């Protein structure tokens, strides 16, 4: 017969294979190589102390040494107020109209106390101020999601009352909320699949690899970070576009490496743990977003958990209520702008408004990548705009702060 | 409905998504931010030459102060020699038996000519001898798959007389045998496909491609082999097993990283463009052998046109003669381990054995890695076995050649 088809290249540009699950196999492999003795030795270091009982006694015994640690157990108040309002809505009181202003009031109150306690409080530090506020950003986002959900199923009930699986009002107990507020996912659902069992295995393989990770990050850090911010220390702030561009273009690629670190970290090995522990089962917390040929492909696989938060809590409930769908997107942008920028300000007590700007950025840049560059050079140029692009406003955050502390 | 599927994260190692076409343009855009400032400068600065003709002229100049240009250009005449007895045979002169004769003694000189040539003349660089004998062993495989194609046609055309394409006799013509013999294949037949045309931008790009590898190549050796090899310079003639692999696997890496670089330099650069220039329309010299979940299924499909000359001209032929289906397995693995070896060290003149017992350690090692490991873990058993595994047989020879030389 024959022996040469008409075929092409399988890393060809035009070829179609994307079967590359040995590419990450090969990273995981070298990463191995090239730190498993400092792994095993740190973790030989640092695995004798007995650190989660001796920490919370010492902080149960003085509760007010740790003040993020406080605010983070002060938020179960906004969290039972908001289901003592959503309880006696249920039963009958506190009228539709009612129900919603105490909802708004606590949402407000969830976003708006953490940045005071931390805004009028200097014994507190960074790091902590950053969990405190982020765990308080997770539970207002949860909260508006229990609310829409609830509201929904409540008005569904009530449109059938004029004519195992659980109904609408048979769900509102401290068990269920508290389910909800620790899973790995803020779009509340009645309802949460499961999965069979613990897998012990798994759960070990994912704790190993959070704590290899967290010991490759610090290396990064402290090894390619900090030296080259030493090397020419002036603060963001005044240096004008040539200096600030020419410092970032030496301190992108570590921040970049850094970045998909910390992605691996969270959005695989702790979300997956979490989701392990209490049997979450649905764990696609992100999508192909590397191989995302534009910008809006990125953003819609990117932090599944997030956007899709975002499509269901506040652009097609603004699509519902039409509002120039153009205008909808916009403001789905805008409030993540606006929360991206509460993340990472308020801890640090600046106010460049620079998070804001690469959110905001990141429409014109969608229409340049989509309009001009295509395919794997589109793909390519998606790279490029996330290796500068938005990461580079956190550095740029952490770094003024870092120069101006130490 | 619903928003919460049961279903698994990507990267799990039981979700099979396989999709990364984006971690590969993902070492291709840091690549390029790493390197394209000094492959730029390097580029201005070796481009303004004018190698080709001035070379030519000085070699046709002196035709032996470059032995090596000079058996590449006398390997022509063991390709008109099987053209003329494969002519002879087809017009009925030299029955059967002489033909086959005589292309054995064709072979075997193709064979030994230039092994007494490059052992018995002092004036030849290693470099230009490996290039010389791997012209010669590629020739050697061309012609012994000519004669074999041949002669089934001709028994073919034969056992029919007693009863747009091209039929057996009207193929040999001289422009035939000399686009097969500078075709990337090692594997001959009549009516290979074509191309509709050049595509000057493929070319293009693959030139670039191999001119970037190039000088990445030559950046890795020059900056991480040669300065570790000269921190400790002693020969792994006499030094123990402890020395020698404590010297290894400090050499492992750097080399591993070469021998990718280098299979993406040849194996889709060089063959490529080569391919391209004259329409060869196949271009399919390698399969997906990264996603190899064990050694048998990577030696088919690394190397593709090597493999398939094996196969359809040295181990199907020994099981139509039916030879014990694992002995002429065994088989094929001895002449390539032979091959591997009589390209490596007579360029070097050493004689350690060496990449003929990684060659054959391959069987073993395809059991064991077969037997124990399964999956993705199968899949890093293979990458662990290709770091330390058969390369660094040949790097041994090149060290212990220039730990002596310099
Ligand atoms: C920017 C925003 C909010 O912030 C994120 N923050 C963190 N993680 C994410 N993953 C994020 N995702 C986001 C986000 C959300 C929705 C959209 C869609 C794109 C599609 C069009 C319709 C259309 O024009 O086809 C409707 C709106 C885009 C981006
Ligand atoms: C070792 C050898 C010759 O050298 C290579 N040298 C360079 N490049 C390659 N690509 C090579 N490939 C090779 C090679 C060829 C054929 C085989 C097959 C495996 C399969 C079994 C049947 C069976 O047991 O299923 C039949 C024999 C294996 C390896």
């Amino acid at each position: 017969l024959r022996c040469h088809r008409l075929q092409d290249s399988l890393f060809s540009s035009d070829s179609g294979f994307s079967n590359y699950r040995g590419i990450l196999n090969w990273c995981v492999v070298m990463l191995i190589l090239s730190n498993a003795r400092l792994f095993l030795e740190n973790l030989i270091k640092y695995g004798i102390l007995v650190d989660p009982i001796q920490v919370v006694s010492l902080f149960l015994k003085d509760p007010y040494s740790w003040p993020a640690p406080c605010l983070v157990i002060a938020a179960n108040v906004f969290a039972v107020a908001a289901f003592q309002v959503e309880k006696r809505l249920a039963v009958g009181a506190l009228t539709e109209q009612a129900g919603l202003l105490l909802h708004v009031a606590n949402l407000a109150t969830i976003l708006c106390f953490p940045a005071a306690v931390v805004l009028l409080v200097e014994s507190i530090t960074p790091v902590g101020s950053l969990l405190a506020l982020m765990a308080h950003t997770i539970l207002f986002l949860k909260l508006f999601s229990y609310r829409d959900v609830n509201s929904w199923c409540r008005r569904a009930r009530a449109k059938a009352a004029s004519a195992h699986t659980v109904s609408y009002p048979d769900n509102l107990t401290y068990r269920d909320l508290y389910y909800f507020l620790f899973a790995p996912t803020l779009c509340y659902e009645l309802n949460f699949p499961r999965s069979p069992r613990i897998r012990k295995r798994f759960l070990l393989r994912r704790i190993l690899e959070m704590l290899f990770f967290t010991q490759l990050q610090v290396g990064l850090i402290q090894q390619w970070m900090v030296p080259t911010i030493q090397n020419s220390m002036k603060p963001f702030k005044d240096m004008d576009y040539s200096r600030i561009i020419e410092r970032l273009l030496k301190l992108a690629v570590p921040n970049h490496l850094i970045w998909l670190i910390f992605f691996y970290w969270l959005f695989h090995s702790c979300l997956n743990a979490v989701a392990e522990l209490m049997q979450f089962g649905d764990r696609e917390f992100y999508r192909d977003w590397w191989n995302s040929e534009s910008v809006t492909y990125f953003w819609q696989n990117w932090n599944i958990p997030v956007h899709k938060w975002c499509i269901r809590h506040f652009y097609k409930p603004m699509l519902r209520r039409g509002s120039s769908k153009w205008m909808a997107r916009t403001g789905v942008f805008l409030a993540s702008a606006f929360f991206h920028e509460y993340l990472v300000s308020v801890p640090l007590r600046m106010f460049r408004l620079w998070a804001f700007t690469g959110m905001m950025a990141q429409i014109p840049l969608a229409w340049f990548v989509g309009r001009f560059f295509q395919g794997n050079y589109g793909n390519a140029a998606v790279w490029l705009s996330l290796i500068i692009g938005q990461p580079i406003a956190v550095l740029m955050y952490v770094h003024d702060y870092y120069v101006l502390n130490y």
